[PDB]
RNA sequence: GAGAAUGUCGGGGAGCCGAGGUUGUGAAUUGCUUUCAAAAAUUUUGAAAAGCAAUUCACAAUAAGGAUUAUUCCGUUGUGAAAACAUUCAAGGCGGGGCAACUCGCCUU
């Protein structure tokens, strides 16, 4: 931050993918499986 | 000026529910008034009936009304003569959801 801004509100954020981040968060919670079983159609179909 | 994304503040519409209040029916208790109808000294006491109520409980209706048997409803909104409308509105197919009814999406006319 001492040298440098990024053109934008400096003390406001902006949404990056909330959703799958939740889902994957919770996925990462359950344990007892794959690290790769979050796939883009198994993100839409817990979305749904 | 237009658009897309992200926040703040407001406004509108619709929907699933809740608690009273009011009026009326019945009951428990106590009253006021009138009349009967006795007893007693125009006045006092007692039974009955009617009017008006009070406190409490159960129940019925809650815009007059009109449908219907779906676990559905229309009745205080706007336009305007057509007493006619707006506020529900196609067809398929490919899926998700459930105990299933039913609910949420995708694809092409």
């Amino acid at each position: 931050e001492k040298t440098h801004r990024w053109n934008f509100v400096e003390d406001k954020k902006y949404p990056c993918n909330e959703t799958k981040t939740m889902i994957s968060s919770r996925l990462d919670k359950v344990e007892n499986i794959s690290d790769d079983f979050l796939t883009r159609d198994i993100e839409q179909k817990i979305w749904h």
